[PDB]
């Protein structure tokens, strides 16, 4: 179950940047992000992803303020997590 700050489907920014919250429902390989080949791609290994926001699989990320994605998600900012 979803936290009750999820990021959800019907979020304007989810629907604009394709967030799914299981990144094998999402659309990775078309939008070819660069850092990885696009199906290694998620939150886990994201930029901006927020390791000390949330608990568990469900964690912070910059671009959702005050909501929580989950690590094994992916939207179409995803950035190589290099720092
Ligand atoms: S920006 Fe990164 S951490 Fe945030 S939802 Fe998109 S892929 Fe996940």
């Amino acid at each position: 179950a979803a936290p009750a700050n999820a990021v959800t489907a019907d979020d304007p920014t989810a629907i604009a940047l394709k967030y799914n919250q299981d990144a094998t429902k999402s659309e990775r390989v078309a939008a070819a992000r660069p850092g990885l080949p696009p199906e290694e791609q998620h939150c886990a290994n994201c930029q901006f992803m927020q390791a000390n926001v949330g608990e568990g699989d469900w964690k912070g990320c910059q671009l959702f303020p005050g909501k929580l994605i989950n690590v094994n998600g992916w939207c179409a900012s995803w950035t190589l997590k290099a720092g």
